[PDB]
């Protein structure tokens, strides 16, 4: 079958912290000897306070917790890097895995370990929309969790949660500090650039065809070209396609085993915007961008 | 309102790769037993197996924990139900507070599904009324787990077996029995018609009112009692509402957030049937409401 899949979380587990300081309360990974956590554990400041309360911010007043592995951690030094804390430490990580911090594009997928107090609750899959959201499921002490994939036994670290939106949206930094998008860590009311579905993810959603229902009866019998389509995209939300070239070998691969060029799928798109009445397309009942084109051709 | 899975960590430190003369697949590792599908001693059936696992020669089972770089010496061999229960010389030190517990149809849990003894992938299933799951697993994937996490304590559910022509997924629970009358065997089986789980249908409804678009134009404009309900449900591969009393409790509170009595969403359902003229039932009400 076609699955979301997600990535083991155990490498992720262990190395997982909690950070507390004065009454604020979140999570932190541990690699090597250094602690990364969101910097507003500290206070909610704005604009350019932050070096100077990070420079002010005793170290004896983060009290590091890692509850897998059982053992308090000692912060010896407090660095700030973008929007995070680096928090070095005296003992180093045993558990830490080759790893590399890799910012993501949108329209890509990652695994989100959310974690409370240090522990991981619930793991989940989420796709960078073009927004630099994700639509991800977080309550208070969430922040510190991070996004990640794994490819063999290297774990890439894309994302670390730092705040949530008014329509339950949520943003953060990856591991080098730098926020997605225009966001910031800050209680401002912050503008929200236009939604727009990722048009390769939702061509990969449709392609359905594989595992529910090779021929449907929402699946136009006519195509529309790629540029007519893009044309079509301007005005609804769609962005112009493809969104990544290297999707076309994806899609190419698709096409051939659904014996349905991607002209029809697009047509598909444009007719459901006026026709879907409710259709349920891989057990979604809207536009989902969770399936990536290369999740649902690999497996 | 996402689809929530549980961490896995626990379960990669328990599993184990087994082989037998060449035949190679999984097993989970708690305290000195080694917990794996019977089929890795060959292709029987019946009443075969009792006799067949008594002559199998324990040195012939290679365990090893790649996790914990272990290699295991299994001492003894015993079939519980379509199970090997391999007990071993060392304990898992690993080993979680665990139960094994049967899942209800409709329920969900999360599969680690594994290869050669590590968990490659990590997905989520509900176990429909036809009692198979539609899963993904390649060769080599049998003896992976579905389970769930109350705290630290593993609830185990599930342990892969056969995949069917439909790409339906059967196998067993812990115990060594299976979900429905499917067996570990190579031949063709029927199966339990299809029934949509109404109490999950109703959650993923709600769950679509609570983040896309509350109040969408194929909503159901009036209400249908849920007894008018359940006697068209009986002709239409519905099963009864509500299907677990104990989901009245999350249905209602999502009712009540969304403004949308039961009544709508169980019209709703009716509606949407020349659209069916798969996949709906994977929302639990629990996971919906709680989150
Ligand atoms: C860190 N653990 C939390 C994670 C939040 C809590 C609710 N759901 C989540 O994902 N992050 C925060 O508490 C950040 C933090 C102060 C306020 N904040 C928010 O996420 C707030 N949002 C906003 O102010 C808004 F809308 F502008 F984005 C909150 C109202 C609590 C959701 C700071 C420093 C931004
Ligand atoms: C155990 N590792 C595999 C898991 C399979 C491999 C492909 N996808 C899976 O889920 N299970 C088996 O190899 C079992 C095993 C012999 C045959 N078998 C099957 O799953 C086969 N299916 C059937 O026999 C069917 F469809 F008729 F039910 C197979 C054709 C290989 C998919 C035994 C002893 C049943």
């Amino acid at each position: 079958g076609i699955k979301i899949l997600l990535h083991p979380s155990g490498v992720v587990e262990r190395c997982m912290v909690s950070v507390v300081y004065n009454g604020s309360a979140l999570n932190g990974i541990w690699l090597k000897n250094v602690v990364y956590c969101p910097r507003h554990v500290i206070g909610k400041f704005r604009g350019d306070q932050w070096t100077h309360m990070v420079s002010i911010a005793d170290c004896r007043d983060f009290i590091v917790k890692c509850p897998i592995q059982g053992i308090q951690l000692n912060v010896q030094s407090v660095k700030m890097v973008g929007a995070l804390l680096q928090l070095t430490v005296h003992t180093n990580n045993t558990a830490t895995p080759d790893y590399k911090f890799e910012r993501l594009q949108p329209g890509s997928s990652m695994t989100i370990a959310c974690a409370y107090d240090g522990i991981v609750r619930h793991v989940y899959h989420v796709v960078l929309q073009l927004n630099n959201l994700i639509y991800a499921s977080f309550l208070n002490g969430a922040c510190g969790s991070v996004g990640y994939t794994l490819k063999g036994k290297t774990l890439y670290l894309h994302y670390m949660h730092h705040i949530e939106f008014n329509n339950k949206t949520h943003s953060g930094t990856d591991l080098e500090g730098n926020f997605y998008g225009p966001y910031v860590d800050e209680e401002v009311i912050q503008q929200q650039t236009a939604f727009q579905y990722y048009t390769d993810n939702v061509v990969a959603q449709l392609y359905h065809l594989l595992t529910v229902d090779a021929r449907p009866k929402w699946l136009a019998q006519s195509q529309i070209s790629i540029e007519d389509f893009n044309s079509w995209a301007a005005n609804n939300s769609f962005a112009n396609f493809p969104c990544e070239q290297t999707n076309m070998s994806y899609i190419m691969g698709l096409s051939q085993t659904a014996r349905v060029p991607v002209e029809r799928i697009l047509n598909t798109i444009i007719q459901l915007t006026t026709n879907r009445d409710g259709a349920c397309i891989m057990g979604s009942y809207d536009f989902e961008c969770d399936w990536t084109p290369e999740m649902v051709y690999n497996q």
